[PDB]
């Protein structure tokens, strides 16, 4: 098994440094082939620009992001750091997300990585999206970690449900490039936790990896994220 | 009245760029005080790095990005192109966000303008969210464009209601820094429309800019943004 893990954060003494690491070392010691994409280090360019088409443009006249990418992709013209993400997503079995949640979603920099990696041809087609996506047979799975507590993400605490933050992510991106979703890893306000809560996220993260190929995907519909 | 317009899209010629440039005729027209904030023309940084900190940090040994732009915030020493945004937003009595929608969601150079200006102390503090938020008085208003139909965004159709990709936007960043949030501009698949409709979806927009004063926010609750 292959995986791939998309860390976006700063610090590597932080807790989400701990979580990527511990992913690391357990799914090392299984066996598994394992690449981290660690963002920041790699000074990851978020910007959707017409630097990410080398060579020339269907268009030079009016700049369409989307189409000029989807042309890319096929004619082989597409930016290094694009291209060298690519291939570790299509290696990939498994796809792990590690990120701080920023603003009820992902780092601006992980929102780069979503916005310029997963282009038309790659990820999905238009027409040729959701179950029709490029990346069927894949699984991804979301390991966030945020600064509100588990009641703040309850349906009457003041955040909301923290499914209802998962829709953009799970259904928008990944179902909608043909991942099956593994259930999220949510580890709520570890900076407001004992040291002690802390090892006992990290090693319940570490614990469910043991067993991650044998998980089944979660349902990812309207329905799971926002219903009864 | 005084207007920042916070823009998203590398093509003027767009239909993103038409909808920005008749908000600046219309909004100038009435006299009100226009600013538009161009992001990719301004080459704006979207990573939130240790770079946005010009003086001697809190913690030097585990670097804490919110911590350390809430101290440096208090202590005026973040990086300049922070401080220039957070001037026109607090000069602002509207803030529209003017962008293409990218994976349910704003292209990664307007996540990072989210992530980096609206900092703890200045959006925000602890307490000093949601109702209480520091931009509470200021209106916000979501003009997003979409590849999907208004059909595919219904609670039936493949992408689910509109309303669900607004909840961490609207609810999880404008609500939470204490906005009252005007109703959001959707332009339904601008690309796979004629050159009239077009006109429509822009002559729409100028329209509703007319009266836009006259607006009440709308209630920003799960329920508006789910049902039940
Ligand atoms: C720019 C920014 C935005 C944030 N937005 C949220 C948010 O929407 N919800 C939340 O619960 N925490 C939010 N946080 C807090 C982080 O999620 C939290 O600090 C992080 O998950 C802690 O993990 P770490 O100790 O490894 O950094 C935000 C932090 C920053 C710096
Ligand atoms: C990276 C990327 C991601 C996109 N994600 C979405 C999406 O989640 N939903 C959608 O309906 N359209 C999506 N689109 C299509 C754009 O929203 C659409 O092309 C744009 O709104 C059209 O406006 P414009 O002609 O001014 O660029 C995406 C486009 C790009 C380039
Ligand atoms: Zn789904
Ligand atoms: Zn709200």
């Amino acid at each position: 098994k292959k995986v791939l893990i998309v860390y976006a954060h700063q610090e590597p003494k932080s807790f989400n440094g701990s979580l990527k690491n511990v992913a690391v070392d357990e799914l090392s010691r299984q066996g598994c082939t394992v690449t981290v994409s660690d963002l920041y280090a790699m000074n990851f360019e978020p910007r959707a620009t017409d630097k990410d088409i080398t060579g020339t443009l269907s268009n030079p006249e009016v700049f369409n992001y989307g189409v000029e990418t989807h042309e890319a992709y096929k004619q082989r013209s597409l930016a290094s750091d694009i291209t060298d993400e690519q291939k570790k997503v299509r290696e990939a079995d498994l796809v792990i997300f590690q990120f701080p949640l920023y603003w009820f979603s992902v780092p601006a920099i992980l929102k780069g990585w979503m916005d310029r990696v997963l282009c038309q041809g790659f990820a999905f087609d238009i027409p040729g999206f959701y179950d029709s996506g490029l990346l069927q047979g894949k699984l991804a799975l979301l390991s966030v970690t945020t600064g509100g507590t588990a009641e703040m993400y309850t349906k009457t605490g003041v955040n909301g449900d923290s499914r209802y933050f998962l829709w953009p992510l799970q259904h928008g991106t990944l179902h909608f490039c043909g991942f099956k979703v593994l259930a999220p890893q949510i580890s709520f306000a570890p900076e407001i936790a004992s040291e002690e809560e802390r090892k006992g996220m990290v090693a319940a993260w570490s614990q469910r990896l043991q067993t991650i190929w044998k998980e089944e995907p979660i349902p990812c519909t309207a329905h799971w994220h926002f219903g009864q």
